[PDB]
C-alpha cells in the first residue's frame, strides 16, 4: 500500500524477496552482482561484509594454483602439469634470493619452490612493496611489549619505570618502591571491605550501608568518600574509621559514580537522572554542574546514563563513560571545557573506567560486551585486554602490571595483566555484587602540583584545573550568574525565590533553612537572632501562623498552609524549578519530559498550551515530533510510534540507509525496521513486534560462566539464580535453591532467609516466619535507632515528630511539648493522650488512628453515622 | 614438513631450499631431481612418481606394490 497505511504484516522472505534491515522485498540477485538497487535497507551492497574473496586459504601442504587449485608441495615443480596454470612447474623458484638482480630486499630474502619472498629483522615492520623494512614504532603500535613507558628504538624498544617503581633486572618490568603495601578496596551492597592485592587477607572496613556502588579515596588525608544510592548521600570517613560524616544529602537522585580529586582538593560525582556531572569541594560548600547535554557537538552521544569516572589531574581531564543507547566514553576538562569524545564505536555497557597513570592508557570495560580495552588518552590505538569472555565486568582499577575487575554475574573480584589479561585469578567472591572497586596506594595518586596554589588561586568560591594540567578557570556555585570581569570572574548571587542567600554570599541555601535552628551559612545569616521560633523540624518551611509544610509543596499552586505564605506572590516570585523539572505558568513544576507531555498534568494546563508546545526549543538529544512533544532521539525511526503521531516515524528516512542497525549491539528484526540490542534477543519479551528476538531462543547459547540457563531456554546471570526471585518464568532459577549463607549484618531467620540486621524487631515481621520480632526486650537495640518501651526498634529521626511509629507510641510520649507555648501540635493538630499530633482534618476522622485518641465528638461526627463506615 | 634424517621435520618449502635447515641437511640432502626420469635408477614395475627427495613409485590400480618398493603385484580382490 502507500506511505500513510504505517503498518505492515509479516513478509515472509524467502527465496528471491530477502527483507533487509529495512524490511524490504528486494531480489535474491541483488547480493552484490552488480546490484546495489536496495539502498534502503544497504544489504544488497556491502564494502567488505560482501567482499570476502576467500580462495587463498588451503592447507599448508598444499601450494595454491593461480588458477584457483592447491596442489600439494609435493607435487610443486614435480616435473607434472599437476594445475590448469601448472602453478607447480610454471612457477618454480630457483635461488630467486640469491639471484642479487632480482628479489632485492632490505633485511633478508627467503627462497621458496615458487618465486620469492622476504623477511625483515625483528622490530622492522615489511613495507607494502615486500621489499622494504620499516622500523617498527613498539611504543605505540604495541605498547605491551613495555611495562609503563616505553621509547621507540630502531628495531627494538627501551622500557622505563616512573618514578617509585623499580625497574627489575629481567627487563619490561617494574616494582614498587612505596613504603606501603597497596590492598584492595571495594563496596558490597552494605559493605565496605578491605582485600589485600593477593587476595590472602579479607576484612571490613565499614558495615551498615544501605546501597554503596561508588568509593574513593583521599591519599592526602587518608579518607575514604562513597556514595549510598538509596539513601542518597556522599559520606566521607577516616581509613582509621575515627569520622564519618555527610559532605553531601540534598539533590542526589541519583548518583552512580565518584572520583575524588587528589589535586585542587575538589569532589566529582555523576548523576543519572540528572545527566549531568557535578563538582564541589571536599566539604561539598560549592557546587556546580560542569557539564550537561551532549558532548559530541552534534547531539549524537549525550548524558543518558553515565557510571563511571576517572581523573586524570596530569592533564585535568576527567573521563567518564554512558552505558546509553550511544555508548561513549568521552572526557571533559576539569574546568568544565573542551568537553568531547573519546571512544565511541564497539561500545554498549562503558561501566567501568580508569587510567593508568604509569603509561597514560585509558582502561575500560564493558557489560554487555564483556570484554576490557585500553587505549591511548586521546583513544586512537584500542588494543583489548580480554576478548569478551569476562561475563559482566563492572569496575576496574590498574596497579603495577595488574588490572583488578569486580564482575557481577560470578560475584567476584578478579585480577589479571594489565595488558594481555594473563593469570586470570579470582581473589574472593562475595554473596553481594562487588561494585565499585580501587586499589589504595600512593602511587594510584600521583605527587602533581596545584595550579591554584592558594586563595582557590584567587578565585571566590571555586578554582577548577584547566585543561592540560596548567592553569585554572574561576568559577561559582549552581545559583550564581559567572560574569567574567576584567582580568577576573564576579558571581553574580542571582538567585531564585524560596532560596536565602548568605550576607557573605558563599552560598544559596533554600529559605527553609533559614533560621532552621542552624547556622546553615558560614557565617549565620541564616540563623538571625531576630526571628520567630520555629516550631517546625528542619526540612520544613514554617508558615507565619506557626503551621509547618512540605518544602515540596511550597509555592505548588494550592494555599496548603493556611496562613496563606505557601503561595505567597514574593516568596513565588523569581521562582525557578530544577533543571529536569519544567516549570508552568502557576509556578507549578513539572518534569520536562512533561512539557508537552499532551497530558493536562499542570493545573494551569500550561503544559499542553499549543503556543509554547509550537516554539518548544528542546534539549540536544531529543527527537522532536509534530505534536511538539519530544521523545529521546533513540525513539526516532522506531515501529513503535513513541510521539504518538507517524511523524516521529519519518517512514521514508526509517526505511532508508540511514537508520541502519549496529551489527555490534541492534539486532535488526526482519519483518519491521526495528534495531533492538544484541542483550534484548531471548529477553522472554516481545523488544521487536515480529517476535524474531524470541525465535532462536532454543538455538541461542549461554555464556559459559557467570550465567544460568533455565528450562525455557534463558540465559540469566548466575547471580539472579536463586534470588527468590522467578528471572526466568519457568522458575528454573528457583527451582532447586540451598538458602545462602547471611553476611555479618544479616540476620538468619528460622526459614534460612537472610535479611538486614537492621530489621530484628523491625515492627513489621519482614521475615515470613516471624522470627525477626522476637526477644525484642532483650535485644537492646543499634545505636542509631530508638527502642520503644515494646522494645521494639524505631529511627531515631522519627522520635518526637508527632507519628507514633512505635505502636506504643513511646517514640513521641516521651518528649516535651514541640515548643515552649504548652502544646504538642505545632499547625492547630489535635494532641490525644498519647501525644500524637492528629492533623486538625484528621481530629476525630472516623477511625481512631490514636491509640488513646478515641473521641467523644461524636456531636460533631457519630462514628456510627460516618460515611468512612461503609461496612457496619 | 619434511622429516629429516636426523629426526626433525624441515618444512616442505624449506626442502632443497638452499639452506642447512636440518642436523643431516636432509632438506639439501640428495634433492629429489627427476629420479624417475633417469631410467637407470628409480625402476619402477609400472609408474614410478617423484619427489622433493630421492622418488618413489605406484602401481596400477589391481597391482600391490612388492616390499621392494619397485615390484607390483597383483592384488587377489576376491
Ligand atoms: C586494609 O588492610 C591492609 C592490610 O591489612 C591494611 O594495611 C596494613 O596496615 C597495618 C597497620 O598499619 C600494617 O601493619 C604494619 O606493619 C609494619 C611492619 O610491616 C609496622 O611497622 C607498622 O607499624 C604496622 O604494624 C600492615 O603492614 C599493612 N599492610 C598493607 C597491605 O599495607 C590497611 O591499613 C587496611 N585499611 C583499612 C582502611 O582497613
Ligand atoms: C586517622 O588518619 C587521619 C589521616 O592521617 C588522621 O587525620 C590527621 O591526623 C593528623 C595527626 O593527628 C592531624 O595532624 C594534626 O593536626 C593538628 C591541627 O589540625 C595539629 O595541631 C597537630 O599537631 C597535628 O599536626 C591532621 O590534622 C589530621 N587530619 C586533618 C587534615 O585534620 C586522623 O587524625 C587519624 N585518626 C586517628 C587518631 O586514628
Ligand atoms: C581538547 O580535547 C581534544 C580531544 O581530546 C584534544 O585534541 C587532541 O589532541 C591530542 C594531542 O595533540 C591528539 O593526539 C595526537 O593525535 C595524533 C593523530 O591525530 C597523533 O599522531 C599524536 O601522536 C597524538 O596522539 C588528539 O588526536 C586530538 N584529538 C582531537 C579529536 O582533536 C585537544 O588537544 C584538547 N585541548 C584543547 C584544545 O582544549
Ligand atoms: C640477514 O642478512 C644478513 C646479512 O647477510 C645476515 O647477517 C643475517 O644473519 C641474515 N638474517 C637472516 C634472518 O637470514
Ligand atoms: C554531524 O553534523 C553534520 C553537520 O555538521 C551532519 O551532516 C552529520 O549528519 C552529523 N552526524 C555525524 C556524522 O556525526
Ligand atoms: C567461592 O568459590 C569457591 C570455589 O568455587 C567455593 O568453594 C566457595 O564456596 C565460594 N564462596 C562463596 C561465598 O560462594
Ligand atoms: C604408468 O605407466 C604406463 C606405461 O608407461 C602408462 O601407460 C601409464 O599412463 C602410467 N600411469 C601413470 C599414473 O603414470
Amino acid at each position: 500500500c502507500g506511505d500513510y497505511s504505517d503498518e505492515r504484516g509479516c513478509l515472509y522472505q524467502t527465496c528471491q524477496q530477502n527483507q533487509f534491515t529495512c524490511q524490504n522485498g528486494r531480489c535474491i540477485s541483488k547480493t552484490f552482482v552488480c546490484d546495489e538497487d536496495n539502498d534502503c535497507g544497504d544489504g544488497s551492497d556491502e564494502l567488505m561484509h560482501l567482499c570476502h574473496t576467500p580462495e587463498p586459504t588451503c592447507p599448508p601442504h598444499e601450494f595454491k594454483c593461480d588458477n584457483g587449485r592447491c596442489i600439494e608441495m609435493m607435487k610443486l615443480c614435480n616435473h607434472l602439469d599437476d594445475c590448469l596454470d601448472n602453478s607447480d612447474e610454471k612457477g618454480c623458484g630457483i635461488n630467486e634470493c640469491h639471484d642479487p638482480s632480482i628479489s632485492g630486499c632490505d633485511h633478508n630474502c627467503t627462497d621458496t619452490l615458487t618465486s620469492f619472498y622476504c623477511s625483515c629483522r625483528p622490530g622492522y615492520k615489511l613495507m607494502s612493496d615486500k621489499r622494504t623494512c620499516v622500523d617498527i614504532d613498539e611504543c605505540t603500535e604495541m605498547p605491551f611489549v613495555c611495562s609503563q613507558k616505553c621509547e621507540n628504538v630502531i628495531g627494538s624498544y627501551i622500557c622505563k619505570c616512573a618514578p617509585g617503581y623499580l625497574r627489575e633486572p629481567d627487563g619490561k618490568t617494574c616494582r614498587q618502591n612505596s613504603n606501603i603495601e597497596p590492598y584492595l578496596i571495594f563496596s558490597n551492597r552494605y559493605y565496605l571491605r578491605n582485600l589485600t592485592i593477593d587476595g590472602y587477607f579479607y576484612s571490613l572496613i565499614l558495615e551498615g550501608l544501605d546501597n554503596v556502588v561508588a568509593l574513593d579515596f583521599d591519599r592526602v588525608e587518608k579518607r575514604l568518600y562513597w556514595i549510598d544510592t538509596q539513601r542518597q548521600v556522599i559520606e566521607r570517613m577516616f581509613l582509621n574509621k575515627t569520622n564519618k560524616e555527610t559532605i553531601i544529602n540534598h539533590r542526589l537522585p541519583a548518583a552512580e559514580s565518584l572520583a575524588v580529586d587528589w589535586v585542587s582538593r575538589k569532589l566529582y560525582w555523576l548523576d543519572a537522572r540528572l545527566d549531568g556531572l557535578f563538582v564541589s569541594d571536599l566539604n561539598g560548600g560549592h557546587r556546580r554542574m560542569l557539564a550537561q547535554h551532549c558532548v559530541d557537538a552534534n547531539n549524537t552521544f549525550c548524558f543518558d546514563n553515565p557510571r563511571g569516572l576517572a581523573l586524570h589531574p596530569q592533564y585535568g581531564y576527567l573521563y567518564w563513560a554512558d552505558w546509553g543507547h550511544r555508548a561513549y566514553i568521552g572526557r571533559v576538562g576539569m574546568d568544565g571545557t573542551n568537553k568531547s569524545v573519546i571512544i565511541s564505536t564497539k561500545l554498549e555497557w562503558p561501566n567501568g573506567i580508569t587510567i593508568d597513570y604509569t603509561n597514560d592508557l585509558l582502561y575500560w570495560a564493558d557489560a554487555h560486551l564483556g570484554y576490557i580495552e585500553y587505549s591511548d588518552l586521546e583513544g586512537h590505538h584500542r588494543h583489548t585486554v580480554y576478548d569478551g569472555a569476562l561475563p559482566h565486568p563492572f569496575a576496574i582499577t590498574i596497579f603495577e602490571d595488574t588490572i583488578y575487575w569486580t564482575d557481577w554475574n560470578t560475584r567476584t573480584v578478579e585480577k589479571g595483566n594489565k595488558y594481555d589479561g594473563s593469570n586470570r585469578q579470582t581473589l574472593v567472591n562475595t554473596t553481594h555484587r562487588p561494585f565499585d572497586i580501587h586499589v589504595y596506594h600512593p602511587y594510584r595518586q600521583p605527587i602533581v602540583s596545584n595550579p591554584c596554589g592558594t586563595n582557590n588561586g584567587g578565585c571566590s568560591h571555586l578554582c577548577l584545573i584547566k585543561p592540560g594540567g596548567k592553569g585554572f578557570t574561576c568559577e561559582c556555585p549552581d545559583d550564581f550568574r559567572t560574569l567574567q570581569l576584567s582580568g577576573s570572574t564576579y558571581c553574580m548571587p542571582m538567585c531564585s525565590s524560596t532560596q536565602f542567600l548568605c550576607a557573605n554570599n558563599e552560598k544559596c541555601i533554600p529559605i527553609w533553612w533559614k533560621c532552621d535552628g542552624q547556622k546553615d551559612c558560614s557565617d549565620g545569616s541564616d540563623e538571625l537572632a531576630l526571628c520567630p521560633q520555629r516550631f517546625c523540624r528542619l526540612g520544613q518551611f514554617q508558615c507565619s501562623d506557626g503551621n509547618c509544610t512540605s518544602p515540596q509543596t511550597l509555592c505548588n499552586a494550592h494555599q496548603n498552609c493556611p496562613d496563606g505564605s505557601d503561595e505567597d506572590r514574593l516568596l513565588c516570585e523569581n521562582h525557578h524549578c530544577d533543571s529536569n523539572e519544567w516549570q508552568c505558568a502557576n509556578k507549578r513544576c513539572i518534569p520536562e519530559s512533561w512539557q508537552c507531555d499532551t497530558f493536562n498534568d499542570c493545573e494551569d494546563n500550561s503544559d499542553e498550551d499549543s503556543s509554547h508546545c509550537a516554539s518548544r526549543t528542546c534539549r540536544p538529544g531529543q527527537f522532536r515530533c509534530a505534536n511538539g512533544r519530544c521523545i529521546p532521539q533513540a525513539w526516532k525511526c522506531d515501529v513503535d510510534n513513541d510521539c504518538g503521531d507517524h511523524s516521529d516515524e519519518p517512514i521514508e528516512e526509517c526505511m532508508s540507509s540511514a537508520h541502519l542497525c549496529d551489527n555490534f549491539t541492534e539486532f535488526s528484526c526482519k519483518t519491521n525496521y526495528r534495531c533492538i540490542p544484541k542483550w534484548a534477543v531471548c529477553n522472554g519479551v516481545d523488544d521487536c513486534r515480529d517476535n524474531s528476538d524470541e525465535q532462536g531462543c532454543e538455538e541461542r547459547t549461554c555464556h559459559p560462566v557467570g550465567d544460568f540457563r533455565c528450562k525455557n531456554h534463558h540465559c540469566i546471570p548466575l547471580r539472579w539464580q536463586c534470588d527468590g526471585q522467578n528471572d526466568c518464568g519457568d522458575n528454573s532459577d528457583e527451582e532447586n535453591c540451598a538458602p545462602r549463607e547471611c553476611t555479618e549484618s544479616e540476620f538468619r531467620c528460622v526459614n534460612q532467609q537472610c535479611i538486614p540486621s537492621r530489621w530484628i524487631c523491625d515492627h513489621y515481621n519482614d521475615c515470613g516466619d516471624n522470627s525477626d520480632e522476637r526477644d525484642c526486650e532483650m535485644r537492646t537495640c543499634h545505636p542509631e535507632y530508638f527502642q520503644c518501651t515494646s522494645g521494639h526498634c524505631v529511627h531515631s529521626e522519627l522520635k518526637c515528630d508527632g507519628s507514633a511509629d512505635c505502636l506504643d507510641a513511646s517514640d513521641e510520649a516521651d518528649c516535651p511539648t514541640r515548643f515552649p507555648d504548652g502544646a504538642y501540635c505545632q499547625a492547630t493538630m489535635f494532641e490525644c493522650k498519647n501525644h500524637v499530633c492528629i492533623p486538625p482534618y484528621w481530629k476525630c476522622d472516623g477511625d481512631d488512628d490514636c491509640g488513646d485518641g478515641s473521641d467523644e465528638e461524636l456531636h460533631l461526627c457519630l462514628d456510627v453515622p460516618c460515611n468512612s463506615p461503609n461496612r457496619f
